[PDB]
Parts: structure tokens; sequence; C-alpha cells
């Protein structure tokens, strides 16, 4: 009897220290706005030491729970969209739903880089409506302890936070998930990585440090990449909901960078206005970037029933997805 | 569309082959030790230069070919995976370039050794929203992973790689009746990494050691694994208003061959109905049901109205069941 899937609850978390740009500008040696003026992040959250990723997802699902009203056995399954688990062995997503005392829940990560949300809600979504049971949905991570700070591209960019989403069985068609697309681009694999650590390159001792942290190869290249990537599956999930984008009311796109925000919204004829923009208090924390965005649009106007948003994000890989969603 | 078939399977394993005689002669072990005590004689472990995506990718393509599916079909990749090339990105874009699959998505789920029944689980939804074909592929290198010295570790983790596609089909009443996924973080630390996660990032100086897995209570975890299989296995049969002996092919997770015989005896099930590529294939973690899928259909292919009960549990601790009709 299950149609579609509801965003019952929404939460959002960071780690308590606030870095503005002038502390970043002082490390690299750039004049004072640099930051602002080229990625519109006027500052960030980074974690602390005793910060865990599985605690951040935590305070942001623990949020969403709270707001949707829901018991904790009434939780099937956690999905953690997490580039930096806690440990390369066991996923953090069964840590999450324990500290959460979701007993009922399945968990499983999902590493899908900045796309990682998106592939999330869907999968969700297809569980909520074959099984009939809520699924907490969380996105979250700790980028800080990634970041090569001589790398100037990254080190502005990048950030620590955690959003949730609690997704309810509904009854009714015509609303939930209308339309997604799932895209890669393995061409681009090696635009965005970490040289060490997986099974290519496995950790060992006196590796390079900066092995071990992002690198970010072309800028241009991934901008480019990105804004395709972002900007033509938010096409095809428009067409496939027959909904045209002065049909949607809220556009949240992933958090990358605020020129490629414009970029997208121009490519599709969006309104900055319609969109969602969280960049310049939190920065990109790659695929917490949607739901913490969704957390603050909802905190500052609650989302009413009939309300469509666009959601697009792409990311390392390449990965790339967008879903239309009806309130 | 009410229900997914798997349309291919394949498997794949490294060149190196390694007899048990070798793991015992570096850990000081009697002959037959490990083949007593976990039912493995041999596994196959990755070679310099092997990637997890090339491993996964051969195991991909036999089933895409399995499948006759043409590559343009394959709407999403799904690869269950512990040990992706690089800790970013994830490795299914590349897994799904090499393979010249241009209109599929692709993720990495990490769900230890449930991953594979997650991906199963998650693909079919998919399948049934979408109406769209899906590639789940799991693999794993554990043996860059595994600590030598560490016996209990050491005599079980291999490297494999097992993939079914999934194909939208229209009938009711097949495919997966039933599926229950679980996790019980009260258990978490028994099976884990200690360095390299961002709750203690690798940095110069570090032992490399902590970087490689440890079981720290094998008993413990052996006790809670069978548990989780069992209940998981007994809720799926009553969800599909199935018994033991309705079940055609039992393809539980090939851990340990005693752990097999114990979840066996609890669902009461006769060995002769079981799975088993533990012997020649060892513990690869989420590769063994996929890999052990392939073997068995290559045995003898699925008949309809075969029903499959495929289990597993893993380090989380997670599990899962699906009862799956062809
Ligand atoms: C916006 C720009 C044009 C520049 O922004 P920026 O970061 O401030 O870059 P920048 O390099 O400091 O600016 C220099 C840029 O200005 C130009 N330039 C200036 N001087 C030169 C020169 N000597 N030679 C060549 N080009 C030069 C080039 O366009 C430079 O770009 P580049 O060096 O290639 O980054 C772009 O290059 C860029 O950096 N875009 C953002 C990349 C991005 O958004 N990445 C994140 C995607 S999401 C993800 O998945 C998260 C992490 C993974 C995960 O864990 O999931
Ligand atoms: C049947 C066995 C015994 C298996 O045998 P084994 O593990 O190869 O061997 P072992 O446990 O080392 O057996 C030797 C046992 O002899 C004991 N022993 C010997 N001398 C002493 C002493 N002086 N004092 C105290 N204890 C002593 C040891 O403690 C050993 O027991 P223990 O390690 O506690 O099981 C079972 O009890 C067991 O250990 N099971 C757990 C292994 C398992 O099932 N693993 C797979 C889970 S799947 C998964 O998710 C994969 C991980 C990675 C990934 O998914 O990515």
């Amino acid at each position: 009897q299950t149609r579609s899937s509801r965003m019952a609850g929404f939460g959002h978390a960071v780690p308590a220290r606030c870095v503005d740009n002038a502390e970043i500008e002082a490390s690299l040696g750039l004049e004072a706005g640099w930051i602002e003026r080229r990625t519109g992040i006027r500052s960030r959250y980074w974690a602390e030491a005793g910060d865990t990723l599985s605690g951040l997802a935590e305070r942001a699902g623990r949020m969403a729970l709270e707001d949707a009203k829901i018991n904790a056995d009434d939780i099937a399954l956690t999905l953690l969209a997490t580039s930096t688990p806690d440990h390369l062995l066991p996923p953090s997503a069964p840590l999450l739903a324990h500290r959460l005392g979701l007993t009922r829940s399945g968990a499983i990560d999902l590493a899908g880089a900045s796309s990682g949300f998106l592939y999330a809600l869907t999968l969700a979504d297809g569980f909520v409506r074959t099984y009939g049971r809520a699924v907490l949905v969380v996105a979250a991570n700790i980028l800080s302890r990634r970041i090569n700070p001589a790398e100037r591209a990254s080190a502005v960019l990048f950030a620590d936070a955690a959003g949730a989403v609690v997704l309810t069985p509904c009854p009714e068609v015509k609303r939930g998930v209308l339309s997604a697309d799932l895209v890669a681009d393995g061409s681009g694999y090696d635009l965005i990585q970490i040289a060490a650590g997986g099974s290519s390159q496995p950790f060992s001792a006196g590796m390079i440090a900066e092995d071990a942290l992002m690198t970010m190869r072309d800028g241009r290249e991934v901008f480019s990449r990105a804004v395709a990537l972002m900007t033509n599956t938010s096409q095809r999930v428009l067409h496939e909901a027959e909904l045209t984008a002065a049909d949607i009311s809220r556009f949240v796109p992933h958090q990358a960078n605020a020129r490629m925000s414009d970029a997208v919204c121009g490519n599709l004829g969006i309104e900055r206005e319609k969109t969602v923009r969280t960049i310049g208090s939190f920065g990109n924390s790659s695929a917490a970037t949607i739901p913490l965005s969704l957390s603050i649009t909802n905190a500052e106007r609650p989302l009413a029933g009939g309300e469509t948003l666009l959601l697009t994000a792409a990311g390392a890989g390449m990965t790339g997805g967008a879903v239309v969603y009806r309130v």
C-alpha cells in the first residue's frame, strides 16, 4: 500500500570550531577577502580532537528523529553517506545506529563522494516503497582531517558537517521522489583523489604525509565537469517529473562553490532567489551539504505540501545525480 | 515491473593460488591445521599491480556477458567493497568506466561481509521502482589488509569478486520474496582496523600494522554471527511463508565452515542443499555469496521455481538474509 516516501524529519550538526577565512588566508599568504570573492565562503566548521564522524552523524540524526516524532524502533534502515568513516573497517553506520538506539535498523555506509546523499536518498526511497518501513538517511563528513593545507584550491573549500532526513512510508502517488537520475563518469576518476590508503597503495610506514590527503588535480576541469553533471542530471529529472525550472519551489544544489551554484542556476534558468545557499557559513562538506541545507531551509520556512525541491550534486568519481522531490 | 531477476552471474579471483601449506609454514602450524579449523583448503591472493576495480571488472564482465545484456542497458552499478582502490574517489565509477557502462550511476557500499545482501536488497528496490537493470558487484582484496601474524585472520581471508546482473521482470511472487537487514553496533570493535579512518588518520610514524585488520575475540564474533545469520534467515522464511525444507539452495556467507555448519544446524538445513565454496576460495567478505552463486549456477543452472536462501553476517556487526525465487 506504500506508493511514495516523505521527508518526515530534518536535522544537521557541525563541530563547534568556527574557522573564518582570515585564519586560512593567513596560513596560505593570501590577501583579505580572497576566499570569499572566489568561493562565496565566509567561514566553515572544522572538527576538533574528540570529535568523531559517527558522533557528528549522531547529532544530526538525533535532531532529525526528534523532528519527525518517530519512535526509534520504527527505523528499519540507516544509510550513512560518508567519505570519512571512523575506521576503514567496520563501516560507521552500524555504530551510528547503535548510538541512536535504533535496535531494529540495518545500517550501511555509502561512498559516493559529494553525490553520496542523493544516491542514498534514491536507494532509501526504493526501500521505503518496497517494504513500507521508515529509513534514516545521514550524510556526514569530516573532510578537515583530509585537507592538504598547502593546496590552496582545496584548503579553502572543504568543511565538516552532517545532515539527516527521516523518510517515512506514504500511501499517496504523485508525490515524494518524482524522478531521480544517478550518473558516473570514471574518465575523471583521477581529478579528485587521495593517493594512499586504499588497496592500490595501502598505507605504509614512511609514506608521504600529503599522500593521505585530498588533491584536486585540475580545478578548472573539475568545475566544468561538475557543472555539466549537475546541469544534465537536473535537466533530465525535470523532464521526467514533467516540471519546468519555473515550477521548482526550492533549488538545493550541492554546495561545492558559490560560482558553480551560479553556473548551474544560469544553465537551468533558476533564480538564485529560489536557491538554498549554505556555503557561506558551512563551506563544502561534500555529501553532507544537501541535507544540511534542507535542515536549514526547513528551519527558515517549513516545507509546505505541494512544494517541489530540485536536488542536484556532482563529486569525485566523477559522480553526479539529481532528484525531483514533491512535498 | 514487479520483480527483479538475476539475469547473469560472474566471479573472478587473482592468479596467485595459496595452498594451506604455505600459510601453515609461515605461522608454524601442523599440516591440515587450516582445513581442520576452517574447512578452507586454498585461497586466491592478489599480485602486485592487481587492483580491486580490475578484479571487480572481470567478475562484472562475466556477469554482463552471461546476461546477454547491452552495456548501454545498465542504469546503476553498486559495488560492495571494503577495499576500494583509493579512499577517494569511490571505486564504482572507475569500474563502470572500464566496463563501458556509459549510462550507469555508480556507488560503493561498505557493509563489510553483509555488503552484497544490502546491495542486492537496495538494487532490487531500484529495479522495481524505476524498471531498469542494475549491476551488483561485491569484491574485496582482503589480503592487503591481513595482519599475517594474526592467525585467526591470516588463515581465513582471501580475495575475490562476484557479480549479478539484476533486470526488471513483470511477474509477481518471484525474485526477492523477502529481505531482512540488521545491525548490532555493540559489537563494532570486534573486527576493526585502528588507523586510517577519521578517528585515527594515518600519519608519519605509524605502525602500518595499525592499517590492518584485527579480530579481538574470534569466539565472540563466531557466536554473534551465527545468531545474526540464523535470526535473519528465520524471519525471511516467515515473511516468504516458506520453510527451510522448501529452499532449493542455501547460500550463506563463506566465513568459516564451522559457521556454515552451525547456521545450517540451527535452521535445520542439510549440508547437501548448502553451497560451499570456502574450501577453494576462502573468506572474501561480501564477495563470497555472489561468487558462490556463480559457481553453483555453473554446476547447475538456476531453474525457474527454485528458491535460494542467502544469508550473511559481518563486521559492524552487520547482517542480512534474502529469499530469492528464480
Ligand atoms: C573556481 C575556480 C576557477 C578557482 O577556485 P579556487 O578553488 O579558488 O582556485 P585557485 O587555483 O586558487 O584559483 C586559480 C585559478 O585561476 C586560474 N589561474 C590562476 N593562476 C593560474 C596559473 N598560474 N596557471 C593557471 N591557471 C591559473 C585557474 O583557472 C586556476 O584554477 P586551478 O589552479 O585549476 O584550481 C576553480 O578552479 C575551482 O577550484 N573550483 C572548485 C573545485 C571544486 O569545487 N571541488 C569540489 C567538488 S565536490 C566533492 O566531492 C568533495 C570532496 C570529495 C569527497 O570527500 O566527497
Ligand atoms: C572455528 C573458529 C575457531 C575459526 O578458527 P580460526 O579463526 O581460523 O582460528 P583461531 O580462532 O585463531 O583458533 C585458535 C583458537 O585457540 C585459542 N588459543 C590457543 N592457544 C591459546 C592460549 N594459550 N590462550 C588462549 N586462547 C588460546 C585462540 O584464542 C583461538 O580462538 P579465537 O581467536 O578467540 O577464536 C572460530 O571460533 C572463529 O575464530 N571465528 C571467527 C572468524 C570469522 O567468522 N570471520 C568472518 C566474519 S565476516 C567479515 O565481515 C569479514 C571481515 C572484513 C570485511 O568484511 O571487510
